[PDB]
């Protein structure tokens, strides 16, 4: 992958791995959720990156994702190249949103797009606070100065507030826990495993006769190795709409909340 | 990635991912066996496989996993390229053997080395198959005629037998589920998820002050999506383990083997 001509956004080509493919011989959600993560850890690295600023290290402050949002209109088959082009932009002092925009290397259209709200947060006191103007100035030569939205939309699902599941769920998957392959370089679980852990408590059915098309997640506090989560999920409607829980089975901590939509084949 | 000159062996190199690499920021063992995995679907697929020959496809047989032997010299670090060459051989009508070398593409030393024996089976009765001479005509013309071995030693630790671990076991990690990312494409276990979960139960100390130099594991039995599995880990001593995967209730036996590790 390589910075694009201007060097204010990135561009990478993946090839789609038979580990990485689900029962329709194409791409799943997470491995897709993965190739954005790399994409963006590679963008930062070509910028100057270890990824903090020299005033983020000196506070011991680290960027955290705060919202997830993806959109998929075709999954990438089994061997097929999938080019991801990638940029940050300020949101001020609430922090910095990462987009992204998945295309097709043989044919050039846009077969999926992402965004993700990220946060400025103490790595010692987890206290989550707002960009200061001097770590604001080290990083904003490397944004775009005017907007440039994969979601600009009139009314986006992306910045749509998503309510809190209430008890009973219709469906749940319980006592799920962390291994070592969901853990990252750092030991803290990687964001892609809450995806894959929300998804646990859809039906079989649900994933086997339709194909994801929209998932909005917050995340609100970080599960730790020694924690487990339980996955609750209730229908909310041709499509079909859910409204997810991530929860600590123990206490009932809320971790993380989201919705999914699918769509009939 | 594609296939060598003499079209019987196959070659590709491949960049240590971020997400693919552990605390000490080199790709974790896992990481290699799925670009093990890989570049054997993709050597499957140049010469001809769209993986099952005409015979096994018209019989209703599957190439199934029996053994995985993988030994690390230096674990490629986060954002290196890593060179897999493989290559399959028969082993007469008891299966076939498939081997790894993995190099360094900057450097061209060898960095680590790997051999498998898989074993034919019904994909509905799931009975262990022998190999018929037919198949066997069908896929050696892809195979080197010669012996080539990536573990030639006389009587080596990838031949060693493994013994079953007895009760009680010295550390443990139960109630381990698959997930829908731990399926593969036809819905059965990942080969892979196996090693993750053998390495489960290793105390968080020994990871975190030792480097895992090699790893045996014998293939009894596939564990469904709906199974529950039960990691259990003897030390037998570098720090030597023996491990065996279980089902929860039952006690079913699944997966047995061996584990060496390095100071560092
Ligand atoms: C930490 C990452 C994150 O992926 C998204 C938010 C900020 N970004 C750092 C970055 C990378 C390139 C250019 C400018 C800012
Ligand atoms: C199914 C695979 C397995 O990965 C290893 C054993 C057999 N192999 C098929 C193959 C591929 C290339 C050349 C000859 C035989």
């Amino acid at each position: 992958g390589s910075l694009t001509e201007d060097g204010l956004s990135y561009k990478e080509k993946f090839v789609v791995r038979s580990y990485e493919v689900g029962s329709n011989k194409t791409a799943t959600v997470e491995t897709i959720a993965n190739l954005l993560q790399e994409v963006g850890c590679n963008h930062a690295q070509s910028v100057g990156f270890s990824a903090t600023t020299t005033t983020m290290r000196k506070l011991h402050l680290i960027w955290v994702t705060a919202r997830m949002h993806i959109e998929i209109y075709k999954y990438p088959a089994w061997g097929d190249v999938v080019e991801i082009e990638t940029w940050c932009q300020s949101e001020g002092r609430i922090g910095t949103r990462r987009d992204w925009i998945l295309k097709d290397s043989v044919t050039g259209e846009v077969t999926g797009r992402a965004t993700s709200k990220w946060v400025m947060m103490n790595q010692d006191t987890r206290r989550l606070q707002k960009v200061s103007d001097d770590v604001r100035d080290e990083y904003l030569v490397f944004c775009p100065q005017e907007p440039r939205l994969a979601f600009p939309e009139e009314n986006n699902r992306s910045l749509k507030k998503i309510p809190k599941l209430e008890d009973p769920a219709q469906y749940s998957m319980i006592g799920l826990k962390p291994r070592r392959a969901d853990l990252d370089m750092n030991q803290h679980v990687n964001n892609v495993t809450y995806i894959g852990w929300v998804l646990e408590s859809i039906p079989q059915e649900i994933v086997d006769t339709h194909e994801l098309q929209v998932i909005t997640l917050d995340y609100r506090r970080e599960c730790q190795q020694d924690d487990v989560v339980d996955s609750l999920t209730t229908t909310t409607s041709n499509d079909s709409q859910f409204l997810h829980l991530l929860r600590l089975s123990g206490d009932g901590q809320e971790i993380n909340r989201g919705t999914t939509l699918w769509r009939k084949k």
